[PDB]
This record gives C-alpha cells, sequence and structure tokens, in this order.
C-alpha cells in the first residue's frame, strides 16, 4: 500500500539538486516510507499542510528532528516552544509573539532599513561582491545581534551555533555528528548570553525577561526562550535573503519588475521563501495510529515533511518552478503552518523587504560572475558563495 523508497533526503547528492527526487516522492503517493531512515514521508502540499495543522496527532514534543525524545536524550535541553505541544507550548509562544509583535516592528524598521540601504551603497562601491558573505550574512549580522541586545564580543559563535542546531534535526550522519563534536564553545557562548544581565536594555532578549512578571513565563524559562531566538533568528534569514538575491540574479526579468515597482519588495521576498524554502524539512511524531492520505501510520512513528516540495507541488501551484514576484503566495509553508508557524516571521519579512527595497532602488543589474558554491546542512537550503557584479542604477 505504502511505497518504499531508498532516496536519502539528507545526502549531499540530494542537497545538490533536490527537485527531481522531490517529484519522485510526490508522485510515488501521498505517503511514502523512507527505508534509509525508517520514517514516513509526505512531499505533497495537501499532506504537509494536514500534518502541520494536526498538532495533537502529529506532535512536536518528541522532537522535530529524526531523533525521538522518547527513545533518545535530546542533544540540548528541549526548546520550550519548538519542541513543546499545547498546552505547554501556548504561553511561551504568546510571549515570543508579543516580543516580536506587529507593534514591535515599528520600533526597529527605520534602523533595519537604514542598515540595508547603507549595505547596498557599500557593496556598490566594490562592484563585485559575494552575495553570501558580503550581503546575505553581513546584513543580518549588522542588525539582528544588536536587536537581540547582544554584546559585540563572541558574535562569531552565532552562525556556527545555528548551523549546529539545524544540522541536529537531521539523522546521525556525518554533517550532524561533526557539528555536535565541535559544538561545546558555541553552546557555552549562547547559553551565557541568554542570562538577563548579558542582554542590553530594550532588545528582544531583555523584553523576553521582562515578561517573567506577568505569569506567562517564569524567570527560569526566559533564558531558553532567548536561546530560541539565537537558534532560529539569524541563519534562517541569511538563507532567506540569500535565496532572494539568487532568484533576482537568475531571473533578471523579475529584477526589472521589482525595480519598476519597489513596493513589490515584500512579496518578492515571500516568493523567494516559497521558491527556495530555506527550511527544507522537519519532522513530527505520531501520538496515535492515524490515517493520512489513505494510509495507516502507527503510533510513535516519525513523519518527515518536505516543506520545499510542498511549495513546488503542481497540485497546489501554477508554474511552481517559476519565480514570480506578483504570485499570490498566501498558503505557502516556507514559514510552516498552524500553531508553530514561524513566530519570528515579521522580523524575517522586515529584513527581506528592506533589503530587496534597497536593491530595487539602487541596483540596475545583478550578474553572477564566479562559481556558485552550495552550503550543505541537514535542514537548511542555501549557498556558501554567490559571486555577483552589482551595476548601480
Ligand atoms: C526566512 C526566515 C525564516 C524561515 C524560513 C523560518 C522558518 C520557520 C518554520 C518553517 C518554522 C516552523 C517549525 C515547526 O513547525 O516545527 C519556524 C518556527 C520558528 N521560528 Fe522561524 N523562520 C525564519 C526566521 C525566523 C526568525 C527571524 C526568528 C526569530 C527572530 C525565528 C524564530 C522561530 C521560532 C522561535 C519558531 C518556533 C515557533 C513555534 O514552535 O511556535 N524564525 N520558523
Ligand atoms: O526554539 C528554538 O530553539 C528553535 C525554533 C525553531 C527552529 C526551526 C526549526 C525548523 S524551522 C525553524 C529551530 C530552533
Ligand atoms: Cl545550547
Amino acid at each position: 500500500t505504502i511505497p518504499h523508497l531508498a532516496i536519502d533526503p539528507f545526502s549531499l547528492d540530494f542537497f545538490d539538486d533536490p527537485y527531481p527526487d522531490q517529484q519522485t516522492l510526490r508522485d510515488a503517493g501521498p505517503v511514502v516510507y523512507l527505508d534509509k531512515w525508517n520514517v514516513y514521508g509526505v512531499a505533497r502540499y495537501a499532506e504537509v499542510h494536514a500534518v502541520l495543522n494536526d498538532p495533537t496527532t502529529f506532535c512536536s514534543s518528541r522532537g522535530v528532528g529524526l531523533s525521538d525524545f522518547k527513545k533518545e536524550k535530546p542533544w540540548r535541553p528541549p526548546s520550550l516552544i519548538l519542541e513543546a505541544d499545547p498546552p505547554a507550548h501556548t504561553r511561551p509562544r504568546a510571549v515570543l509573539s508579543k516580543v516580536l509583535s506587529p507593534a514591535t516592528m515599528k520600533t526597529i524598521r527605520d534602523g533595519f532599513a537604514a542598515a540595508a540601504d547603507a549595505k547596498v551603497d557599500e557593496l556598490l562601491q566594490r562592484g563585485c561582491i559575494d552575495a553570501i558573505a558580503d550581503l546575505a550574512e553581513a546584513y543580518p549580522l549588522s542588525v539582528f545581534p544588536d536587536a537581540m541586545g547582544l554584546k559585540q564580543e563572541g558574535r562569531e559563535h552565532l552562525l556556527p551555533y545555528a548551523g549546529l542546531v539545524f544540522n541536529a534535526f537531521g539523522p546521525p550522519n556525518e554533517l550532524r555528528q561533526t557539528a555536535i563534536e565541535r559544538s561545546a564553545p558555541h553552546q557555552a557562548y549562547v547559553n551565557e548570553q541568554c542570562q538577563r544581565p548579558n542582554l542590553a536594555p530594550g532588545g528582544f532578549g531583555a523584553c523576553i525577561h521582562a515578561f517573567t512578571d506577568t505569569g506567562e513565563i517564569t524567570p527560569d524559562e526566559a533564558p531558553l526562550l532567548v536561546r530560541s531566538l539565537l537558534s532560529a533568528g539569524l541563519d534562517t534569514t541569511v538563507n532567506g535573503i540569500g535565496a532572494a538575491v539568487y532568484c533576482l540574479a537568475r531571473f533578471p526579468g523579475e529584477l526589472q519588475r521589482l525595480r519598476s515597482d519597489p513596493t513589490l519588495a515584500r512579496n518578492a521576498f515571500e516568493e523567494a521563501v516559497r521558491f527556495e524554502s530555506p527550511v527544507q524539512t522537519f519532522f513530527r511524531t505520531t501520538t496515535r495510529e492515524v490515517e493520512l492520505g489513505g494510509a495507516v501510520i502507527g503510533e510513535g512513528e516519525k513523519v518527515l515533511m518536505f516543506l520545499g516540495s510542498a511549495n513546488r507541488d503542481p497540485r497546489r501551484w501554477s508554474d511552481p518552478d517559476l519565480y514570480d514576484i506578483t504570485r499570490k503566495t498566501s498558503g505557502h509553508v516556507g514559514f510552516g503552518s498552524g500553531v508553530h508557524m514561524c513566530v519570528g516571521q515579521l522580523v524575517a519579512r522586515l529584513e527581506g523587504e528592506v533589503m530587496l527595497s534597497a536593491l530595487a532602488r539602487k541596483v540596475a543589474a545583478i550578474d553572477i560572475d564566479g562559481p556558485v558554491k552550495r552550503r550543505f546542512n541537514n535542514t537548511l537550503r542555501g549557498l556558501e558563495s554567490l559571486p555577483v557584479k552589482l551595476t548601480p542604477a
């Protein structure tokens, strides 16, 4: 009934070009079994959406990586939000929602936009740049650690720590075990910055700690919630912005549309998130026997969702493999869906928007002018190096 496939979605060959294998996964059936890792897989939009939106049956408290916390010890203490289910999830979620609220975006937008404009001006002086190190990495590094309230010293630990976190959702392959063995100094730095005294006034970190007064979280919960933002808040946006620039570089017609109407910047970024899907995959664990897509899955089984695949499923999208900055993007699952849907999505969109706005207003052309190199991660899709020439408007 359920087809079995030998495809390894965490292999380097798969990362290098996942799209043919993703079609194979979609077309095999609504539910497949991945013999390589003994997990169920869903790669169509319909089933990915269904799983995300039934948190009771498809839980997160047994981990959203391959590892089942009921069987193995988590590599770090569980996240109070990502790796929790309702009701435990609900109050910590509400706190991060308020910390990263619509109202909060007003306090940081001017600074984020200024830094984006400044970066693009700086890059135009050089002309030929690496759109990863010099833009996709440099810009979020120039605004997010400050918005968190982090000191300057030690920030070089942030991207390695995030790479570790997202590799750790994967199976115990080489990527994962190498990350974990190098992890000690990054964990030590991050855990220390989570303490209240080390987070500057007015920043996201201080604001989380300030909520420990209200009855929503206790003081001992605040450091792990800061840890969530230091885990999920930087490397994701690096790959999202990298994705957007890569799309504009490959699809010059869309850059030209963006230049002609810079107010398309926000949707151009959203479409980039759909099109590349910086977060490719993660898991749920079944809490009961369940019927999904006409198949029966037993209790305590890992289910691997292919978010990137769902975002290219022709059953849901017209011309899924085209980058279209005026596409109706609502419903894409690049930020997830349901109760765990990215709590930081307003920050992500703000960064993406103001950077694409800067490019739209200041840059006439983006031409790849060197070898493109991919960055491999069990969960994240993105580039290591993207040599481009920027032509000023
Ligand atoms: C382009 C950038 C981003 C992408 C693609 C992205 C993607 C996602 C996805 C797919 C989830 C769902 C996980 C699940 O359902 O198990 C998620 C959750 C989460 N994200 Fe984002 N994210 C991004 C940026 C951010 C930022 C900027 C922050 C914080 C400042 C952040 C913090 C979080 C947190 C704390 C969760 C857990 C929410 C929950 O479990 O309720 N992320 N993200
Ligand atoms: O709470 C945290 O530490 C945390 C929250 C979310 C992610 C994530 C995973 C797949 S997409 C976004 C990672 C870590
Ligand atoms: Cl840690």
